[PDB]
């Protein structure tokens, strides 16, 4: 089994230099958490213990950088694991323009250490998978990381027993009434609340109600926004996740560069990396706030992963950005 995936992770990466971990995996049909097994004894190491106190001692070791991805979206962010709140229905590590992260811990299960060889040198990590095995979390050391504390970390949480991943599968609405209940919000974080209620996906609601709420635009929709945010130089809020994690992104794009098959960002502390043919829908959607709306445009791949979601950055108590709301009108048909 775990031999053998080692073996041809190894042959797999000297064919293919310039595919990742997750790239790789998906070549062998694995999960990722399943080539992170199987590379302990060589340069992995298991870590357990309870999710949040791994999380709060992330603290100690000054900055990282975070990589949080799906299939589409990779974005990378410098920062510091402060001001943590994880004790509520969803936990949150509150740095807004730095490290931004939304974390939903009922979906976080396995935990390695991977201190690895690459063309660049040696990188150490500290890896957060899901109950199915696909990444959460990347937390990367920098040239800044306190090594001392990042040590004292590992020594604390890596554990000999490598224990089985056991790994698990994922487990006609009425629009009038979707619409109501859309209109009667009064915090977008109610929005999940709905769609659980209600029984759909995001896509499906968006189908239902009137287009002043939910409008399809253009797939070239974030090439464009990404575009006019550069020229125009307004912060923007770009959220990038998966199952278990949400990282966001809150400032000016600098610079949008297309490289190697992917939409970039190449910002001084953010890095956005997006398969821009994988965008199938976008949608320009509109939520209520406590003082107003708000204006969001969000992307969705075929099987309804949803790729990004892009605001303006905004304050409790303001309304939203007046440029961002004049770039997002642009796409309107
Ligand atoms: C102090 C706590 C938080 C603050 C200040 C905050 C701030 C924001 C802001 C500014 C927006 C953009 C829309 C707007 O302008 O109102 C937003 C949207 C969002 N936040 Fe938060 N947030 C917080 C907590 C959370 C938590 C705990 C989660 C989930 C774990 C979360 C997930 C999201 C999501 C998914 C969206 C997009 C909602 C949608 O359009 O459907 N946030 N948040």
């Amino acid at each position: 089994g775990s031999m053998n995936h080692y073996t041809r992770w190894l042959e797999l990466k000297e064919q293919n230099p310039g595919k990742y971990a997750r790239d790789i995996a998906g070549l062998m049909n694995i999960r990722e958490a399943e080539l992170a097994f199987a590379r302990v004894t060589h340069d992995a190491w298991r870590m357990h213990g309870d999710i949040r106190e791994i999380l709060a001692a992330l603290e100690s070791v000054g900055e990282t950088k975070c990589i949080c991805r799906n299939e589409y979206a990779v974005h990378e962010q410098v920062g510091t694991f402060t001001n943590q709140h994880l004790n509520g229905h969803a936990g949150l590590i509150l740095n807004p323009r730095a490290l931004d992260l939304r974390l939903f811990l009922n979906q976080w299960a396995s935990v390695f250490h991977i201190k690895e060889n690459t063309a660049r040198g040696e990188r150490q990590s500290i890896q957060f998978f899901d109950h199915q095995g696909d990444a959460l979390l990347k937390v990367y050391a920098t040239d800044n990381t306190d090594m001392a504390a990042w040590s004292e970390l590992l020594a604390r949480f890596i554990t000999d027993e490598n224990t089985p991943l056991e790994l698990k599968a994922v487990d006609r609405a009425d629009a009038t009434v979707v619409e109501q209940e859309w209109r009667a919000m009064t915090d977008v974080h109610q929005f999940f609340t709905l769609l659980k209620r209600h029984n759909l996906t995001r896509q499906q609601a968006f189908n239902l109600v009137a287009d002043d709420l939910a409008c399809k635009v253009s797939n070239s929709a974030l090439a464009q926004i990404l575009e006019s945010a550069q020229q125009d130089g307004n912060e923007i809020m770009v959220f990038v996740g998966n199952r278990g994690c949400v990282q966001i992104f809150t400032g000016v794009v600098e610079k949008v560069v297309p490289m190697k098959g992917w939409l970039n960002i190449f910002n001084p502390t953010f890095t956005l990396h997006l398969l821009e043919e994988s965008i199938a829908e976008a949608w320009v959607t509109r939520k209520p706030t406590s003082d107003g709306y708000v204006t969001s445009l969000e992307l969705f791949a075929h099987d309804g992963t949803q790729i990004a979601q892009l605001y303006g950055q905004r304050t409790e108590g303001e309304q939203e950005q007046a440029q961002w709301r004049k770039q997002i009108a642009s796409l309107i048909p």
